[PDB]
């Protein structure tokens, strides 16, 4: 804990300096109310939900009765659903998926972040726990119909679906087809993940570098005018650090990447201390935990206060709101 | 008399207003300003630009398409500096805003998305004290400094009197995709997340039929029907109305509320304007069955409640 | 061979017969993959994604990283390092395999392919064939015969520079914009033609493109193309159902005969010679079949009142 902490202050003082921009800016949007969270399936994993690649190991079973390139993942439940019914496609998801999980710590620092949506690829209910425990209302939206009658402010849109309707394939984007047709299938979800996307500071957790939904983002980032949009944050979480020429290849291409096992040193099948290393960076920053010299200490009670130059006189019951 | 109508008024047309003032004091109300109601304060129409652009190519003085293609014409030809240049000299005046822009903006609309490339709108929110984020470059969408959008979907000329700032010619309107992908996603998502009205288009414009062709993508009843306020002179025929409203809108037509003249614009668009202002405060009770409906609404609620403060009831009924 | 056709499947001497038929009637167009193009021991692009990953991260593969290394290393070593690479890889001499021999032996109509390389150009102009080569979009105008050789991700005719060719990812996402011409082509030619997919693998990204395009289609619009299959192994009757349903007539070379995992020419050859072979072949054999194929050389002649005996050979070829 306290030498957690220690290690953490050391690493954000030899962070370099992209990366303690990133960070400043992501707080920044934080204190703003304009963040946005595009989680992944990393994170769900972080929590051991039943990672897709045993779901396409089952139906390879069931398929050819022995048991994975990029393809495959989504042609093999195609295969399945379309040789066999919708109705053991359906059953397999139901048993593999109908079961409880707890909410991993990265959960509940991506709602401290205070983000105003969240836009997950994530078919499970995680997120959405974690944010009703918080006592932070996100309007869920998960289907079609929900976008019309979206309750509140804040979303909690989920692209890929979710079985909140039920464990069935037609809610959830999972085999190929459902990738094919996802632009006439989902007008309306695709159309508010974009405009949250365009309006917001969106960063990405949980993700590959390789993601289909990475690169599609990034082809459709392409279409937009240059300088029309803010470059996303990237989290990268994974065992080796990111070679250079990838790095400035997806920095190119619309995206500031904060690459966890650049920042600390950490074990191979490690995952969560990676991810808690970033989210970690972030937080202790809005908690102002590593600020150390005379002039981050002026420079920061100037950005609370300076605003109030304007007003003549202003309560000391106000200067607690001020500070929160 | 606008109580008088009120009266006379037909079922779907109070449910209309219903829905409407609902969505106004939710903050879901969003106000789609056609050509209509910027012509309404004599700024200058696009066919007298199309006449112009006529005159300067040919001798002396359209279709549907001409109106975008003469335009188009005289652009390749001549060049943007003289596109610029009757551009500039056409739309660089000082028009006064409606009272229908005050009635608008009384409405209390979340967004106000807008074909037009005038100031009449922004005039008037100033003038009002609203503040709104205009957005009508590409660049605007991620730096708007508020939730309110102000929308001009078709560019203004706050940038300048250039014709590369709006969308006027036909290759415009071809590449409007390409070139404004920001802002049709964002009209369209502020289409889907909010309640619509149209009010200055004639039903028969390229831009409704658009709408109308991106809501036919949409699945069957994922989206609500936006509203739309028809102010042509003469009444809409019923064929046309029962075309329109199973195309996904839900016509308020002013002509069959009041009766004017043919050229009274301002009369038939006030008429609607004021019946859905003037109904903000009104809960449309008259039966027992309407009084027993709404004080169910206000205290269903409170069921879930094992006992209600007598002196917080006040704040139940405002 | 002729043992082989006695015991093959119903399903297979019937896709045997429409293929053979179209190729007398000047219809049959063979869409050729790298597979081929390998037998001729062309440098495969595995290779060129290995020297791509090579000069980028010093140490040596997904389905897109075969389109994202090259994209990679084209964005941040440039168009001069990627052509250099391109040059010292491609500009090699091959000799043509037989069975682009046995290809145009075929006879067919038109030539789809997606390699870019000569090989079978100059398997062409051996067997001496004339083909409008096209592999550009000025070459659909300047077309100068009926009979294309449609190379629809270009060659290096006019040099070994990326550009005349589709290799990398931003080439596969922009293909439709930068190759209206030829996709239309290729997308009319299929339409009017049967097609013969060989070389190519039932995982391959230009089978699920086209079986993609062909969902769109209308029911039963289109003529089912015939796919080609020299894996190793036996095609899986789960797989096979799949891409039956999804448009494709597949003819298993596994099935057809026993031979070796890395033995691909015999596997090529074992359904080319088979095809080649059945030109001749009447498949006829029982009574029944004997009465129909005369009676479909004879019915045509009914309209007429009487047929000169010596004008019969002609009938009968």
């Amino acid at each position: 804990s306290k030498r957690y902490g220690e290690k953490l202050k050391e690493v954000f003082l030899m962070l370099d300096n992209n990366v303690v921009e990133c960070i400043k800016e992501i707080t920044e949007s934080s204190r703003n109310g304009k963040l946005v969270f595009f989680v992944g399936a990393g994170v769900s994993t972080l929590s051991d939900y039943p990672q897709w690649w045993r779901l396409v190991d089952k139906y390879h079973e069931e398929l050819y009765g022995s048991p994975y390139s990029s393809d495959e993942y989504l042609r093999i439940p195609q295969i399945f659903y379309n040789v066999k019914g919708e109705m053991a496609f359906d059953g397999i998801l139901k048993d593999f998926f109908q079961v409880d999980k707890p909410t991993n710590p990265i959960h509940d620092k991506i709602l401290a972040m205070n983000p105003a949506h969240v836009i997950t690829t994530n078919y499970d209910n995680l997120i959405d726990t974690a944010c009703w425990k918080r006592g932070k209302y996100f309007s869920v939206i998960s289907a079609e119909e929900d976008v019309a009658n979206a309750t509140s402010s804040r979303y909690l849109l989920k692209v890929h679906g979710d079985f909140r309707k039920g464990f069935k394939g037609e809610n959830v984007v999972l085999k190929e087809d459902d990738y094919l047709n996802y632009d006439q299938n989902y007008p309306l979800i695709s159309n508010l993940m974009k405009t949250i996307i365009a309006t917001h500071t969106i960063v990405f957790i949980g993700y590959g570098l390789g993601d289909y939904n990475i690169n599609m983002l990034l082809n459709w980032v392409r279409k937009l005018q240059k300088d029309s949009f803010h470059k996303p944050f990237f989290i990268r979480t994974d065992p080796s650090p990111i070679e250079n020429e990838t790095l400035i290849y997806y920095e190119n291409k619309g995206l500031r990447i904060i690459d966890a096992a650049s920042l600390i040193d950490s074990n191979e099948y490690d995952y969560l201390e990676r991810y808690s290393a970033v989210m970690d960076l972030l937080i202790e920053s809005q908690e102002n935990k590593f600020i150390t010299k005379d002039d981050e200490v002026i420079d920061y009670i100037y950005g609370k206060i300076s605003p109030l130059f304007a007003l003549q006189y202003i309560r000391k019951i106000d200067l607690k709101h001020v500070f929160e």
